[PDB]
Parts: C-alpha cells; structure tokens; sequence
C-alpha cells in the first residue's frame, strides 16, 4: 500500500466543514471524516472509490 494510507485522519487548519474519506489501516476500511478544507495530509479522498482503489486494492 502507498505510505499515505497509514497517515492519521487529519481535519486540517481551516474552518470549512467538508465530507472526505480516509483509509483506516487497522480496520482495512475507507471511512468518513470531516475536513476543514486546508492543511490536511494525503490520506484524504473525495470519493470512497478513490480511497479503495488507492489503499484497499493494492
């Protein structure tokens, strides 16, 4: 798996309230989180499809 898949969920440094998906390595699932729109990390996907393609099905 890419190393970004092991990064923690990170809501970022902004004040927006946006739906994103993160890979939860311990659960082997792409899960929902709230993102503030800036200052996150790479474990941050708009679609479940992209998180699964990148992190689950490697």
């Amino acid at each position: 798996r890419p190393s970004l898949c092991d990064l923690p969920a990170d809501s970022g440094s902004g004040t927006k309230a946006e739906k994103r998906i993160y890979y939860n390595s311990a659960r082997k699932q792409c899960l929902r989180f709230d993102y503030t729109g800036q200052g996150g990390n790479e474990n941050n996907f708009r679609r479940t499809y992209d998180c699964q393609d990148t992190c689950l099905y490697t």
